[PDB]
């Protein structure tokens, strides 16, 4: 069927894919390592979007927020910092580190149509106090939505 | 096209325009204003949503 005008149904619309402005939406935790009692995330997170789409996409990376730490033991500090790398399809697109403030990282990764695959990856690597002192960083969960950009219903300039 | 009741598809749904409990969204970075090599946010971004 191809309708070229406005299409009203007053019941319910079962279907399969919808390829519409509608928002695209993965979620994950990253891994976290652990000994003892404490645990602390290390590890990458992989986020594939195809390019099933005829229109130009944004892919959103929501307010993800990364800390380190700072101990301060028989007057020797150390500190514990938190590296996230996030890499489109194998470049380096950003390197951050915290040590004691929160970092925030959100983007807009720009996906055309017909470029193909986005492959969007997230390590996070926590590094620890001393050779006794595991590593003490908090990472929150990566969210990743995909928008359909100059669409009808929210427009942004 | 009206359809007074349910409507199936089993292959793949494209519209333009969806008007019912869905979702939408956009998203914006502040302009960024720069000088030698130290670069800040600062700038005006707007966000419209239509009443349809």
């Amino acid at each position: 069927v191809t309708i070229a005008e406005n299409c009203t149904i007053n019941g319910t619309l079962r279907a399969e894919k919808i390829v519409g402005d509608i928002v695209k939406a993965a979620s994950a935790a990253f891994p976290r390592q652990r000994e003892s009692s404490v645990d602390w995330p290390s590890g990458t997170r992989t986020v594939t979007v195809t390019d099933d789409h005829p229109f130009d996409r944004q892919i959103v990376v929501l307010p993800l927020t990364f800390r380190g730490s700072k101990r301060t033991v028989s007057g020797r500090t150390t500190y514990s910092m938190c590296y996230l790398k996030v890499l489109m399809n194998g470049a380096v697109i950003y390197d951050g580190a915290a040590n004691e403030a929160v970092q925030v990282f959100s983007r807009i990764v720009d996906m055309p149509a017909g470029r193909g695959n986005v492959i969007l990856t997230f390590t996070l690597t926590s590094t620890r106090h001393s050779a006794d002192i595991p590593p003490y960083t908090f990472a929150s969960d990566v969210q990743v939505m995909v928008i359909k950009k100059q669409a009808l219903g929210i427009s942004v300039v």
